[PDB]
């Protein structure tokens, strides 16, 4: 079993609100499965910049991707590109993680 995101890069708009994330299971598919992952501060902030999220991704028998949506904060103040990262972890004990497994996310400004 392994597990990954794909995309692995996500580019999006201040004013975008949320973006679904999506991480992906490979191997064997019939037991189940789980990974943590957690927002990981970059050029961008959490509580500035997007919402800080911690979880728990569950994979029953029988599925093979999970998703999951992230906030970003907009405002009326001028920036340049910034990165955040999601990051995974704690894989549960079947598990192998692959590359990407940090995911990067770009912020692109638009005041
Ligand atoms: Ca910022
Ligand atoms: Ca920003
Ligand atoms: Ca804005
Ligand atoms: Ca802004």
């Amino acid at each position: 079993i392994r597990m990954y995101f794909e995309p692995g890069h996500y580019t999006v708009m201040e004013n975008c609100g949320e973006f679904e994330v999506r991480v992906v299971r490979r191997g064997d598919i019939s037991t189940y499965a789980s990974v943590e992952y957690e927002t990981q501060d970059g050029t961008a902030s959490a509580g500035t910049d997007f919402v800080g999220r911690k979880g728990l991704l569950s994979f029953p028998p029988g599925v093979d991707e999970q998703r999951f949506r992230i906030e970003v904060i907009d405002d009326d103040v001028f920036e340049e590109d910034e990165c955040f990262y999601i990051r995974l972890f704690n894989p549960s004990e079947g598990v192998k993680l692959a590359v990407p497994m940090i995911a990067t996310v770009m912020i692109l400004d638009d005041d």
